[PDB]
């Protein structure tokens, strides 16, 4: 009840003395490189605005050496954090941030660094409306690092690529179903299912039933057991084998579609 916020306000305004103690501790610290980055990120928990820039600078200079570049990587992303409390944000620093991923990706194969580096890129460029860049570097990320992480990152990068402009859903659609397979493979069901649904809706928005027909044969395999049959039935019906140049397996497939629509007709009649 009220006691929580009472102790909360008192503890916050006693931590202001505590953060002052830590400021004294770091002013003592300036008098190792790991000590420097501990200094940085500790006062970044309450986020020093310019000491951000000086930690940025010092970390860059020294961690040119000491080729364990998590120091320097984390340094420039906390420089991006500074850019959040920096109106100019020296927007080329964002370019620096892009730099951050591509080289440091290769520096260490601990992919999580690449992940949240790209995520900070995502958010900060969303603070610039120019999502195109992070769209491209997220799509160049998502091919790799997994077949599962590849999938949810495929849709992340995908909808993000669509964040800048509504149309050109094309490669969006392609890789999001070519990852919806992996979604059915190793993903929590609600996210994979929202994959399938949003992908299919994006299909219908600008129809192009050619590859949608085979992905709707997949809709059917999840409809021959779980989903509704009529959607697959009408999907194959609009393909309409003669004049659509279907193939031997496709004719057999629409035989099976006749089987499913037979189930549907029998259940209706």
């Amino acid at each position: 009840d009220n006691l929580r916020h009472f102790v909360q306000d008192y503890a916050v305004r006693a931590l202001i003395p505590y953060i002052e103690h830590l400021v004294a501790i770091l002013a003592e610290g300036v008098t190792a490189e790991l000590q420097t980055r501990k200094l940085g990120d500790l006062y970044f928990m309450f986020g020093h605005y310019n000491l951000a820039f000086q930690s940025y600078h010092q970390a860059k200079r020294d961690f040119n050496a000491d080729s364990a570049w998590q120091y320097y990587a984390g340094a420039l992303e906390m420089a991006a954090l500074s850019a959040f409390m920096l109106g100019t944000a020296q927007r080329k620093t964002y370019d620096y941030m892009e730099d951050a991923i591509v080289c440091y990706l290769t520096v260490c194969k601990l992919q999580q660094f690449a992940t949240r580096a790209t995520l900070l890129s995502m958010e900060c460029l969303k603070t610039a409306r120019l999502y195109s860049e992070v769209a491209k570097q997220l799509i160049r990320m998502t091919n790799e690092e997994s077949d599962l992480r590849s999938a949810l990152l495929l849709e992340q990068a995908a909808y993000c690529f669509l964040v800048t402009q509504p149309p050109m859903h094309r490669k969006y659609a392609f890789h999001i179903v070519l990852a919806g397979n992996r979604y059915s493979r190793a993903g929590q069901r609600k996210h994979a299912y929202r994959c399938y649904r949003q992908a299919y809706q994006v299909f219908q928005k600008r129809e192009w039933s050619l590859a949608e027909d085979h992905i709707q044969y997949t809709v059917a395999k999840q409809a021959y057991m779980l989903k509704q049959l009529e959607e697959a039935s009408r999907s194959f019906a609009h393909l309409l084998r003669p004049g659509s140049l279907q193939s031997a397996q496709q004719q057999t497939s629409f035989l099976k579609e006749y089987i499913q629509t037979q189930n549907e007709l029998v259940k209706r009649s």
